[PDB]
């Protein structure tokens, strides 16, 4: 039930200078295939939701398995993509993206432009002139080290961690003290908001060890929605979640998401949910009622074997969870 | 000899609401930095340098007044050196880089926030296509974090690979970093990538290295070389350089080159027989910066807030003494 699907990053300009890919993707079989040994090998192979291979655009991405995610967003849905992967795989390209260099495309018409930026882009060209009224506010949480960190607050600095307690309102859910929802009036505002997240970032890596690279990010966009004729009010709520990659200190979020996932395809009572920030943040995403993808991301390098299988074995397990 | 110069920064988002009232009075006409020490009824210290700089100040009025006579000086063919010196948080980064107005609201080569970097490169080309100048830009980005040294623009290594640096045998007191990649930009429609390829790598480089931006120096190197053809047919050879240098944060891990570089400043100023180049990694690159045949400046950044008193009067202590230090053949 929950959604998994597995993008393969293409070579960077050293691994030209002449590698051979170890993956090879099949997406209308949407299948991958790993070379593990080597004219004559042995090789694994794994089925999944939809497979995207080196090829693959943003654009690609975020058509298939993002647009419709969004669709479901407005119709007053709870819906979260996660990107799990090893370091160096295209979790942040994916979620973000990039810049094209030399100022080439405004930020809109970016093709290098990730999941994040197209999303809240196409929120207000969806609702443009239908019957649908909305307001959509964006918050940026961070765990890093098991501490709560709102790296979109322009007031406070990232020395100052967040707050979190259980939400006696409505069950199995939190309440993130301090942390700072910004308005989104309209399109021309988005990529500000967008740049001052990424200074606060630059901040926290200064400060804090491989805060890159050990953090999990959750990107929150949340439209108000009111129809008339009689008013009909929807909320949909997205996470665009980037998790710290996933290569073998000790990260407890990370550690417990693997356990609760562990838990809910083995069909264990107890499922560890507060063992963890990231899990107790996101618990209605792990077998609740909010829509759920996973982006497994890969690398096509023989050196990362490894984690490569580790990061499939992971996601196709995963496959399992029921939610909603 | 040596020209130092002082910027203050403006006050930030967070103080202007909490009232942030300046320990730092600034006056230019005067070349002169009023600091209270004490806090109606105060105490100060007050400090003449060659060049102040108050919070008012904008990047253009810094490229203007320190960068284009320094740059004209490289084109003639001399080597130019510009130091930022200071506390994280002050402004080195700022002035020798500069920033992106938000929301794209600016070209690269009209930003109002840009740097001395890109505003240096800029102008290379501006100046030598306008007049009759066939000429060749260079650029490279070494970086030295925990003695060790970077190609921060090297787009073919990732930063886990560290130069080595060797003497260079020939030109006495010179050196070799084996490795260093040299980029060479063809026209201005070609700066802002390698700035960008630049800033990727960094990124990566902080990931892998703790407080790699606040810890690490920076040396990004432009290279001229230029066959100026007069209009009376008359031919000019001449190969200028200059290194725009982003030093560690000097808030009080060591930094042996940061200690290096106070300690042959030291030496130099009271005019000792033996200066410590050799004991580090940086003072051995920027020896000739030094009391050598380079025309070198200082910017030195501080902060106006009284939260930052010591070692505002550190930097300020520490610039004032580099005054003294003289070098060219
Ligand atoms: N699909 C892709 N297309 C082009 N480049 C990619 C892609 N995926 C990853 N990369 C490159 O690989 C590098 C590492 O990607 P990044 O998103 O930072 O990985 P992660 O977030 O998983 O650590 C980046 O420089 C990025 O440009
Ligand atoms: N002259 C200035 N005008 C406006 N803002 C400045 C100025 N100098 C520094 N800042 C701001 O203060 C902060 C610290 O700047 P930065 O260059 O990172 O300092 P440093 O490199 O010395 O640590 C940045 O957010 C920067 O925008
Ligand atoms: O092509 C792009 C268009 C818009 C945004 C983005 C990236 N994504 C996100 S979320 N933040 C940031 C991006 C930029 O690279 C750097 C600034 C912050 C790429
Ligand atoms: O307004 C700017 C115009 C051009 C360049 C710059 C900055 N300076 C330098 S050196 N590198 C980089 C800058 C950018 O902000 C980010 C990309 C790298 C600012
Ligand atoms: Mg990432
Ligand atoms: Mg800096």
């Amino acid at each position: 039930n929950i959604q998994v699907v597995v993008r393969c990053r293409p070579f960077n300009l050293a691994e030209r200078k002449s590698a051979h890919s170890i993956v090879e993707c099949d997406p209308v079989r949407k299948e991958v295939s790993v070379r593990t040994g080597g004219d004559k090998s042995s090789r694994k192979t794994y089925t999944f939701d939809m497979v995207f291979g080196a090829s693959t655009k943003q654009i690609d991405v975020y058509r298939s398995v993002v647009c419709p995610i969004l669709d479901e967003v407005i119709m007053g849905y709870n819906c979260t993509i996660f990107a799990y992967g090893q370091t160096g795989t295209g979790k942040t390209f994916t979620m973000e993206g990039e810049r094209s260099p030399n100022e080439e495309y405004t930020w809109e018409e970016d093709p290098l432009a990730g999941i994040i930026p197209r999303t809240l882009h196409q929120i207000f060209e969806k609702l443009t002139d239908n019957g649908t009224e909305f307001s959509v506010k964006v918050s940026l949480l961070e765990i890093y080290n098991e501490e709560l960190f709102d790296l979109l607050n322009p007031s406070s600095d990232v020395s100052e961690r967040l707050q979190m307690f259980d939400d006696p309102r409505n069950k199995r859910g939190v309440i993130i003290k301090g942390l700072e929802e910004i308005t989104v009036h309209n399109k021309d505002e988005v990529y500000q908001i967008l740049e001052k997240g990424a200074a606060k970032r630059t901040t926290a890596a200064t400060l804090m060890n491989a805060y890159s690279s050990r953090s999990h990010s959750v990107f929150s966009v949340t439209i108000h929605m009111k129809e008339t004729t009689e008013e009909l009010v929807k909320i949909g709520k997205l996470n665009l979640v980037d998790l710290a990659g996933s290569e073998n200190n000790i990260n407890q979020s990370l550690l417990t998401l693997g356990r609760v996932i562990t838990a809910l395809v083995e069909r264990t009572p107890h499922v560890p949910y507060r063992e963890s920030k990231l899990t107790r943040i996101l618990q209605d995403s792990l077998g609740g009622r909010t829509r759920t993808s996973i982006i497994a991301t890969i690398s096509p390098a023989s050196l990362n074997l490894e984690e490569t299988l580790s990061t499939l074995e992971y996601a196709h397990r995963a496959k399992n969870i029921l939610n909603k």
